[PDB]
């Protein structure tokens, strides 16, 4: 029960997701793996908040399985950074392809495109990982890869992990996940955006379509206020993004790891 423009909107967003999101992670390869003075206390706190074991199912049926070390006050806490930087770079490329395919994004001036991508790449990445997150086992299932949280109520103290469990509980459709990505991408208040009036009108239209979609396709009392919960999710995710951008820059300051694409998105110039 949407306007013709509203369903053309969902159709195009659902199309750009289909073309740019490798849900089986088939083309993620050549990645790195762990081998076979008051900043550090913060960096140690930054790192220990999301430790994860890693499983690789080979095409032949073999299984590699990695258990990370415990914190012993040394550089061994940096063991997973190259791999997770390689995974982030792969996700970021899918995000950039996603935005480039959308006509509303394409139509913005280029300098506004980079500004919007710098501001929302993390958030769109987190949103895509939620669709492959298994809340019953605490595992991100990325095709032949899987990432299982180490052994509960004290794990939800981490805001990002708390975000993933709450978003998964909302039981969202594919159409609702992609409208969330559009709203986060077309945020008029990212640093450096110039066409903020255009970008705000675009954002307001993606939110209105989402509100109408829920009310057309979700009449159950369980989904009362669902639109407002999602919009609050997005504000929460957005705060998680800011506070994590500093986590990453702190680690980068004392132990470099960011790929060239990660530097581009986060403002590191090379000197
Ligand atoms: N952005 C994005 C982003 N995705 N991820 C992420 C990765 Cl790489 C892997 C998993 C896995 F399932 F594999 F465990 C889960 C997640 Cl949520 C992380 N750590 C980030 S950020 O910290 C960064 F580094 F800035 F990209």
């Amino acid at each position: 029960g949407l306007t013709e423009e509203q369903r053309m909107m969902i159709r195009e967003l659902m199309d750009a997701q289909m073309k740019t999101f490798d849900t089986t992670f088939s083309h993620f390869k050549n990645f790195r793996l762990p081998g076979v003075a008051a900043k550090w206390s913060q960096v140690r706190k930054d790192l220990c908040s999301l430790k994860v074991s890693l499983q690789l199912r080979g095409e032949d049926g073999s299984v590699w399985n990695y258990k990370p070390p415990a914190d012993s006050g040394g550089k061994e806490i940096f063991s997973l950074l190259p791999h997770m930087a390689d995974m982030s770079t792969y996700m970021f490329k899918g995000i950039i392809s996603f935005a480039k395919v959308i006509s509303y994004f394409r139509d913005l001036p280029i300098e506004d495109q980079i500004s919007l991508l710098k501001g929302a790449a993390f958030e769109l990445c987190q949103l895509r990982f939620n669709t492959v997150f298994n809340a019953e086992t605490g595992t991100w299932e990325c095709g032949r890869l899987s990432y299982c949280l180490e052994d509960f109520q004290q794990l939800l103290l981490e805001p990002m992990l708390k975000f993933h469990y709450m978003l998964k509980k909302l039981q969202l459709h594919e159409e609702e996940y992609v409208l969330m990505q559009a709203i986060s991408l077309f945020s008029p208040d990212r640093p450096g955006v110039l066409q903020h009036r255009v970008v705000d009108q675009l954002q307001e239209q993606f939110a209105i379509t989402l509100k109408s979609y829920i009310e057309c396709n979700r009449p159950q009392p369980a989904h009362r206020f669902l639109f407002l919960k999602i919009m609050a999710m997005l504000t929460e995710l957005r705060s998680i993004n800011a506070q994590h951008t500093q986590r990453l820059l702190r680690i980068q300051d004392i132990h470099p790891f960011a790929t060239p694409l990660m530097q581009e998105l986060f403002g590191i110039t090379g000197s």
